This record gives C-alpha cells, sequence and structure tokens, in this order.
C-alpha cells in the first residue's frame, strides 16, 4: 500500500514538490508529482499555481 519510503537520497531529485515513496516493489523510489504539474517530475510546471509556502 502507498507508504513513504526512499533511501537517504531522494532528498531533492525532483525540483518541484514531491512526495517520496517506495511503492510495493523490490525497489522503486520516487516523489509523487503535484497538483498543477506533471511529466517526468512536474518539470512541466504550470508555474506558480497552488501552494506558495
Amino acid at each position: 500500500n502507498s507508504y513513504p519510503g526512499c533511501p537517504s537520497s531522494y532528498d531533492g531529485y525532483c525540483l518541484n514538490g514531491g512526495v517520496c515513496m517506495h511503492i510495493e516493489s523490490l525497489d522503486s523510489y520516487t516523489c509523487n508529482c503535484v497538483i498543477g504539474y506533471s511529466g517526468d517530475r512536474c518539470q512541466t510546471r504550470d508555474l506558480r499555481w497552488w501552494e506558495l509556502r
């Protein structure tokens, strides 16, 4: 089940926000994109539109 989890890294692999997880798998470690942007890692950022702080 979806649950936070990522090696010491994943501390800034994604520019935009990002919710670190491990996904039910022998590996897989990433940060879920956000509301307003997506792609490889929300790189396709629809600019300031949502959360400022």
